[PDB]
């Protein structure tokens, strides 16, 4: 089973929340150059995570595909306050490979068909935030604002049944703490869809990578480990290749 090393960059007003230790680079907080970078070095996919004010979110994100486009060969997926079907469109058509959307996937699950139609399955990342409530993982919205009441079990079934591409999986409980993936949440999610996961948040070490893709994730997606050069990226996959985990070399 082929795995893929995603790298995510949060951005905002067109930079890299909080940059890299990337000295080389003339503008380590330079998305387009970061990844780029990333790219050169063996970075499976990017994710780019836009948090951009509201009032020039759209023309920023679109720019951002526009530019990531020109420089790098690799998939991409944009993401961040993607509400409808024009706003994914138009970032498609403008380069990126897939958008992910959460909350008004939540909110519209037909938002995933819409798209799918279009672009078809493999356009449409749907990310879901969850974490645990009173012994049940829950699914949250609004940058995980907002427990939905909704079980992540129930969401994932319909996630599949609505057209989805991917699941980006993000726990919650795990997500920026560097203790390790939430590898439960995953063995918990596997089962219920035949969609390729990408595991997110808690990477710390090679190791949590590993774990992640025996608990059944078909990607692991990691940001700070990357930026802050914890992890190097060629060493983690001779890493994980040394002990059995197919990534691409």
């Amino acid at each position: 089973l082929a795995k893929r090393i995603i790298a995510s960059l949060d951005v905002k007003d067109g930079r890299v929340v909080k940059g890299s230790n990337f000295e080389n680079l003339r503008d380590s907080g330079d998305p387009v150059e970061l990844g780029k970078f990333y790219s050169e070095i063996g970075i499976d996919e990017l994710v780019f995570l836009d948090i951009t004010a509201s009032v020039e979110k759209r023309k920023t994100m679109l720019e951002l595909v526009e530019k990531v486009a020109e420089q790098i060969d690799i998939p991409f997926t944009v993401g961040g306050g993607i509400h409808d079907f024009e706003t994914a469109s138009e970032l498609i058509l403008r380069g990126a490979d897939k958008v992910s959307i959460n909350t008004a996937a939540v909110e519209n699950p037909s938002l995933i068909t819409q798209i799918a139609q279009t672009f078809g399955s493999q356009a449409v990342v749907v990310a879901i935030d969850a974490k645990r409530v009173d012994g049940e993982f829950m699914v949250f919205t609004y940058s995980g604002k907002k427990n939905t009441g909704i079980l992540l079990r129930d969401w994932v079934v319909e996630v599949e049944k609505r057209g989805a591409g991917e699941i980006l999986l993000t726990s919650i409980d795990r997500d920026g703490t560097k203790s390790g993936y939430d590898t439960e949440m995953i063995r918990f999610v596997r089962p219920l869809t035949t969609l390729p996961i990408i595991a997110s948040g808690g990477a710390g070490k090679m190791e949590h990578f590993l774990e992640a893709f025996l608990a059944g994730a078909d990607a692991a997606l990691a940001a700070s480990v990357f930026h802050f050069r914890e992890i190097d990226v060629r060493e983690l996959k001779e890493y994980l290749k040394k002990h059995g985990v197919n990534v691409r070399l």
